[PDB]
Order: C-alpha cells, then structure tokens, then sequence
C-alpha cells in the first residue's frame, strides 16, 4: 500500500490535469477535473500521510491539483467556496473561501519560510493560514524546530494579524508512511494550541475536545500521533483528576483474508496496547475515571450486529492493565454504510466497567434532534443516553465540590 497508494496518487493527480490527446499540447494552466479527485477527497483510506509529498513536487500544475485535495478534504464538512491559485515570491500560493478565507503554502525547508510568509500574506480574527514544509534537514530535536517557529512567528506577528489570522498551522510531510506533524498557533498573540497538535485543525473535531468542557485540560505529548493524551482536572474540584485519551484510526490497508469484523477488532486492539503503554509510563497519580475514545474514520460495510460483536471481550482482555490504570469506560465511533442506501451511518459503542461486576456495551447511532442537535439514539433498548446530545460534556464528581 504505502508504495501503491503513493504511486496511485501520482497518476490520479495527473489524470485531473490532462485535458488533451496524444501529441497536441495542453493548456499551461487549466482547472483540474473534480470528478477524478472526488475519489481521493472522499476516500475511506488515509491520504494526508503522503499527499503532502505531492505539494512541493516539480510540476507546479501538479502542486495545485494536490493542494485542492488537501483543502477539499480538510474542509469537507464545511461549505467551501472557490479556489484561486496565485504566484508568490518563490512558490505558488493557494487561496480559498469557506463557511472566511484560507491560505495554503508549499515550502522545501523551514529556512525558506520567513521569506514566502510575509509575501503570501499580501494576498488578503477570522482567517486561516497553513504551511507545508517538505523537509527539515538541518535540525534534530523537535523543541529546536519549534523555537525557530516561535521566532518565525514573532517576526511576522504584525503582518499575521493584518490578515486576520485566527490560526496558523505548520505541517510536515513524510513518505515512509508516518502521519504528518502539525503545529497550529492561535490568536493575536501567536501561540501553540498544544491541544491540537498533529491534526489539521479543520478535522480537529475528530478529537471531540468539547466534551471535556468541565475539566481543565493539558496534553501529554507522545511518540505516537494517532494517540492524544490529556490530563484533565475538574474545574469545580481539584481532586477529580482523570486521563482522557483520544485515539484515531484511519485505515491504510485492509487485508483480503480477514473480515471487516476481524479488522476493526485488531486495529482496535493495536491502539489499546499503545494507548495503555503510554499510560503505564506517564504519571497517573490520583487518577480515577480514565477514558478511552477510539474514533475510526473509514466507512465500513460491516453490520451493527457484527460491529457490536467485534467488541465483545475487548476490555475483558486487558483486565489488569485497565484496572491498575483505573480506566473505567471506553467509547468507539464507527461508520457503517447503509446496505441499501449506501449512505454513511455512524454508530457509537460505549463500554462501561462501572457497576464493577460486569461490563456493558451500550450501542447507539447518531441522529438529529427535533432542535437541530445530534443525539445518541440507542440501537437496542434505551440505554444510559438515549436522547442525550452527542456533544454532552463529561460530568464532574459533584460530591467533591466545597
């Protein structure tokens, strides 16, 4: 796959750019066919892991077709406008509108940023800036690479504001399969939003950090960038300390042999082990109600009954590890494709150790309320949160309030 996908993109981007037959030359710069890219933008598989490669490629016409992907996909749950491709100081600059405007830039090395930055800003808090770096051959530590960003930011600060930059994101490509890195900095003082590291901000909703609105969060950086760990402390009670962990699975390659059930289940396990590793290391001192949240991103042909079955025994299998770490509940978010309609239908497994004697895997779908809001709707018999809103924050231990 890594290779075959990477190969698949080269062709796929170029088929959008080709308008003509053999021999006859094509326009130097035309639009790219959406319909060809519509596979890549709406794909169930991962894309942002390699796609970044094809942004600082040779042909500038390609770069453009690759960026649309990045933006079209990145802002797919947004009503996107029209995209305009400029030429900047060195590299081209892509600009789009959505509902506010966004800038996208392509670079070769972090030393060349300060340059194009200021320039690009001449294209013009409510707007979005984000930058891809092709490489950082020159630095070593991460903290090293940051402090240059902190400069590169603090240096253009004024210009950044004058373009109403809500937030600016620095991306870092790869080719070996690693998911890119991301550093996003907010606001009128430009500063790392540490809580959304290593995710495009448009997709950040994936972590569902809103649901931690009753606690004071702090990330706890990790080798692994599918896993986001947060130390959380009740706003109303400093003794109610917890550890919310927010894993995301996005599928690179499904095998032929194995069913969807087996896939979900193994991929599922594979996180857990890492997840639980990172905890069996970090200082989880007076923790007590720790939480795991696996968010599958692909869409799947499995059926609800199959899904549920996929997670029978899931936790039981890590009994000790979960018990010493004091994890109590899990929550998994899977997306089925309706058998007839083919429409994607999201599910929600919720598994609860609570009432310590047995585990309980409540199941649910997501559905819009009468009022507008999305709502857990139990698949089976009414369960804990049958009409409750999906976006409902985690409640605090009230009996620790002074």
């Amino acid at each position: 796959s890594v290779k075959e996908r990477t190969e698949q993109i080269e062709h796929i981007l170029k088929s959008s750019v080709v308008k003509v037959a053999y021999g006859s030359s094509n326009p130097k710069r035309s639009e790219p066919d959406l319909n060809i890219l519509k596979d890549l933008i709406d794909s169930n598989y991962v894309v942002f892991d390699v796609l970044l490669q094809f942004l600082t490629h040779q042909d500038p016409v390609v770069t453009a077709a690759a960026a649309q992907v990045y933006i079209r996909r990145a802002y797919r749950a947004y009503t996107i406008g029209d995209i305009r491709v400029h030429e900047g100081v060195t590299v081209p600059i892509v600009e789009w509108k959505f509902q506010r405007e966004g800038i996208l830039m392509a670079v070769d090395h972090l030393d060349d940023v300060d340059e194009i930055l200021s320039q690009s800003l001449e294209v013009i808090l409510s707007n979005v800036a984000n930058v891809c770096v092709a490489s950082t051959e020159g630095f070593e530590s991460e903290e090293e690479i940051l402090v240059r960003l902190r400069e590169i930011l603090d240096l253009n600060k004024q210009e950044l504001i004058n373009a109403s930059i809500r937030r600016i994101t620095f991306m870092f490509g790869f080719k070996d399969g690693s998911y890119p890195k991301y550093y996003t900095f907010n606001g009128p003082n430009y500063n790392e939003n540490e809580t959304i590291r290593h995710i495009e901000p448009a997709l950040a909703f994936q972590l569902e950090l809103g649901r931690l609105s009753n606690f004071n969060i702090k990330p706890i950086f990790t080798d692994n960038r599918n896993i986001h760990v947060y130390e959380a402390v009740s706003k109303t009670s400093p003794l109610d300390k917890r550890f919310f962990t927010r894993g995301i699975i996005r599928t690179g390659h499904i095998r032929d042999d194995i069913s969807i059930q087996e896939y979900l289940t193994s991929e599922a396990n594979r996180l857990m082990s890492d997840i639980l590793d990172n905890l069996e290391v970090t200082d989880t001192s007076n923790s007590d109600l720790n939480h795991i949240f696996i968010n599958f991103i692909a869409v799947f042909d499995i059926s609800p009954e199959d899904v549920e079955a996929a997670f029978g025994g899931f936790l039981e299998r890590f009994g000790k590890r979960l018990l010493r770490l004091r994890v109590s509940s899990a929550e998994i978010r899977i997306i089925i494709k309706d058998p007839q309609t083919g429409a994607p239908v999201p599910l929600r497994a919720l598994i609860n150790n609570v009432s310590g004697y047995v585990i309980k895997t409540e199941m649910y779908t997501e559905v819009k309320n009468a009022k507008g809001e999305w709502v857990f709707k139990s698949l089976g018999k009414p369960g804990s949160m049958h009409l409750r809103p999906i976006a409902t924050p985690y409640p605090v231990k009230e009996w620790l309030q002074p």
